[PDB]
């Protein structure tokens, strides 16, 4: 009897790894359901001889019983050879599977996409399945994802105890986005400044006040004085990945300010009908509505994000996939 | 500004009360999810001045701040003029709130059908209701619930520790119910063995064999050891059967033993997409197939009861109400 | 026969109060720990009838059954009439109650002394008791504490998971208090520079800055970029001071900056054997040391006060007695 | 910089192995505070090389990080290499390291003793022990654990819901060990019953009673219902035995009736200024002292035992030293 519910996690990556920091949150969250740590150390796999790796994941495996429930949240980052052994070991266990996924490599970019018959193949060993947008779900399944129970996600959770502040109508634009990722910063033609908050050491663009990385905390508490959070992704290509949560746009509604987004995200319809911020098209439809936008226009979508984002900030878009992914994994 | 979930719980009922203990049930997976108790005892509220009535609910409340959310399960059993005056302080506060339906007063029993439209009143006011099942929700929209956001129970938890002995063949049927509420048993007919767990004594159509109330650890022990078990009405209430959730189809499928129940139950699908046991028409469709099964098709039947209860025993059914409806209460 | 533990928690009081944040951050480890919130409201008492007020401690404690633990958090400042009569209905169960003493309202301020008998009374019908410092418990016994089981608290948490960026020296203190509870504020002569964070702006004597009242949070980061963290007091509170738990002294030792505190003062030797910053005799023997310290000297101590705090941050103090107590009121 | 709390658990030992029994309760105790499980399954460490071992290790170790701190549950039963080693890989994590004794081989029996050196040897690489006893830790230090930080155990918890039956006078004594260890019981002569409980088939003398092992909630649910509880050694495995704390007196407490022990094991001072039981020289002593007692005594003798249990019920000498030894590890 007495069943456990085990999640994977990854470690020992850089402390701006926001794979590895999207991982331990929801670990985080996990625990505290009382679910428990499978640790994952990411490390190069081609050091280890077959036996040692075997023997390596024998280890990361002690704990579990013919029993159990296992969260996968996938990838591990160790390569995809990794995640295809972890899962064999997994599944000589009689035990009932959730894989969480957080990216997907064969679909990151073009050219990547051979890696799909082997990550499907190894996707189809799972009984539950938690995918970011019902979007991904539906092309993971145009590529044979034969899995019949499916969740989804929706949207990053942030959970934090930063101090909300006033939040002033500031015609400015939060960004905390690494520069060498996202184009369109290097390209600020705009009046209304860019707030960019990265930790590499550059010079940028007239009207883009370059900002180095400040501890998450501190960021959530300086943003909440007002301003819009940009989402935009991921300058020109890498763009169809209209698929995953942002960690970001969580990031902003906790600090508590409205956000701004690109038309096609993933669960856009949760901006809309919570008030969050705009949906607009171009680059240049917001600095329109960031200019031309009124005092109490901007009060109310405030009001709003604070109403919406206890929610984010205790964890329950995240509590919500835990629980429901096992449940379903029995039922 | 900083959210923190209640949640209102039964105290003062006896040792016997199925509407407190499952409240408490629910209350001890709350608080293991980190929510906390809004304790309320049951008395009558006669004894009390509609004002020192107004602070002892104030003392109930005393630890809601602006933000938080309230999970009000209802009844109170402390009467509807309670439960609209609880929930009419929660108002106050600038909160979101969840009501738990486990009964709706004016439909069990048609006496007093009347307070509905008070009952529906006060309902109409909570942001998300959680209810046993969908066709529970229907017919209280039929009767002015204008609440949007809904949500469905499906099944009673019964989370526990208790050791499940193998399943053998008993040809025996199990029911831990009370023979003069279900008065179906005082007609037994049949040559299969009924056994009863009760308070009140003597009362034995002859091959109704009947046993003392015994504590839920060791009656889930010793109904695990095989047989089935049964849930059944009276017609007397055909209706609301086809509504609530019932404690003991939680109480026997932990127990790892299959179930036998009267079609047209709440969320019967359950039962079905599950296999956890029979779904009949009438009580001779059941002792029909309570003699006709073979060892081996019992087998297949235990070991999906007991595939599927670790849901029921970790409480997962509760688990998940308690997080989604929380969720849906901010969400839009 | 369950055993279910309890814990007080006052509310209502204003965000500036640190009785009430003293009290709701214990609560709140207390929560994770699977303990339950008795939910108190501050208000003035006697808007009240006796029978009234009466019912309304009915209701803080409807959840309360017997062979229950209530870890009762003191005072609530409700007066002590509310004190004295909770703990009547704490009694009239058949439980155990832990009694935590976050102040003894009249060894505080002169004045207030005449409560001092009153306050024994209660004191004595708890089973456990847990105060600040063996010293306390020492006077509270001189002055009739009959309780056999004593537990000291030794210094108060301060959960939090805020940023400690990387701090030395800046040769300033810091001062987060009151200045009109603690007036040697204002003969501030000496050259280093105070800080001090308010709700006021009264006074201003010239070396003394102040800041507007900032949130937990963002005090403890700044606090995190250096300087000294002052544990101090106007001198006609010594007699308190060498008793108490000071949660300035946490907060500090939280952000992660070394403190000066005076001689004397209740558990010294935690600062003394974990080496967290200066015990002294006067505020001169203070800037005295604030100057003069060497950037390697502060280096250590930093590294010091940070191999340390883990405990306070994730709240082991407060594990710590909320454990023990409720064993201690169990053994024997 | 943000701690957690991580501790070792054993698996994949034969169901009635009391070693991962009690490692898997201490495991889930930890759980529920909020501590993390390091898996370690058990096998012939022969079968791996150096490299093997290393990383088998490392894959247990992959969430440890810096700052963190481990609670290592000693020992693993993967022989004392496995212990040395995975001792070595923890001090390579800038951490601290509780060290929770459950048993200490070369103290097993003679000849065994050659493994002291080694044992002791990364026994003094902690920064904090845990043993069962006092009189444990007196002794590991006459062979060199230098180590200044140590907390005491005192008794196992026994986390149960098991229904406590209302207890009569059964002049006869439960003992739920295995024979081939406890060889006592071959000798049984007396004219009292020994209830035997054991998974063994082989028969044993006139006035002892065998019973198939049964699940610990229904065993414990039996002698609910009375008798005495009997914790006894052998003679060879004595001295050795006055250092541990035994499991089964604790399921004798939790099951809610008094105990029998031999004069001089671990902590018997709880069982006396508790009211546990009786504390007799020999065999004989026992059987006069359950022969020669009245009634009363025994409901004295019971009600006290209830009084007790809810600390092993609920798991809090557990909570007590789970929650201590990490604060000692960090608080000089
Ligand atoms: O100075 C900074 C800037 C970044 N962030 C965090 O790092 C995340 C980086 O977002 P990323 O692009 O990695 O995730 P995405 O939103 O693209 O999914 C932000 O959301 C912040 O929470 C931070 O902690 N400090
Ligand atoms: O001897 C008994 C008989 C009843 N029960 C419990 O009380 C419940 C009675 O079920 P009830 O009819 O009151 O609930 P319903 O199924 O009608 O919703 C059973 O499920 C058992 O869990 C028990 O613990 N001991
Ligand atoms: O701007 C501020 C200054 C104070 N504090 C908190 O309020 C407490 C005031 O301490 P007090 O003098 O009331 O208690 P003591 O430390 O003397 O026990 C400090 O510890 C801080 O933690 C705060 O939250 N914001
Ligand atoms: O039928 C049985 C017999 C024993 N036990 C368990 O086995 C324990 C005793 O094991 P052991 O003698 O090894 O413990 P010790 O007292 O020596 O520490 C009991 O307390 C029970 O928990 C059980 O669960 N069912």
């Amino acid at each position: 009897a007495c069943m456990r519910t085990y999640i994977t996690n990854l470690n020992g990556h850089s402390i701006t790894s926001t794979a590895q920091i999207a991982q331990n949150m929801v670990t985080d969250i996990a625990v505290s359901l009382g679910f428990r740590e499978l640790g994952i150390h990411s490390y190069p796999i081609d050091t280890d001889s077959p036996e040692e790796m075997s023997k390596r994941l024998d280890g990361i495996c002690s704990g579990l019983r013919k029993n159990d429930i296992v969260i996968f949240q996938t990838p591990t980052w160790n390569t995809t050879t990794f995640d295809e052994k972890l899962f064999h070991k997994l599944k000589i266990f009689g035990v009932k599977i959730v894989i969480f996924i957080h990216d997907v490599v064969p679909l990151m970019f073009d050219g990547n996409f051979y890696l799909m018959d082997r990550t499907i193949a190894y996707y189809n060993e799972a009984d539950v399945l938690i995918a970011p947008s019902q979007a991904m779900v539906d092309k993971l399944q145009s590529y044979g994802l034969t899995v019949k129970k499916i969740l989804v996600q929706g949207m990053w959770d942030h959970p934090t105890n930063i101090t909300l502040q006033a939040v002033n109508h500031k015609k400015l634009v939060h960004f905390p986005g690494n520069p060498e990722r996202f184009n369109f910063i290097k390209n600020w033609r705009i009046p209304t400044e860019l707030h960019v908050y990265t930790d590499h050491n550059m010079q940028l663009p007239t009207t883009v006040v370059k900002e180095p990385y400040q501890s998450d905390e501190q960021l959530i508490m300086k943003m909440s004085e007002g301003g819009y959070g940009l989402v935009w992704m991921d300058d020109r290509d890498k763009q169809y990945q209209s698929l995953y949560c942002p960690y970001k746009l969580g990031a902003y509604i906790a600090a508590g300010i409205p956000v701004i987004i690109q038309k096609g995200i993933a669960n856009q319809d949760i901006i809309e009908k919570n008030n969050l911020g705009f949906i607009i098209e171009k680059i240049d439809d917001i600095s329109n509505i960031v200019e031309s936008t009124t005092e109490e226009e901007y009060m109310e979508i405030v009001s709003d994000v604070r109403r919406f984002n206890p929610l984010v900030r205790q964890g329950y878009f995240t509590r919500k996939l835990l629980t429901d992914a096992v449940f379903s994994a029995l039922n």
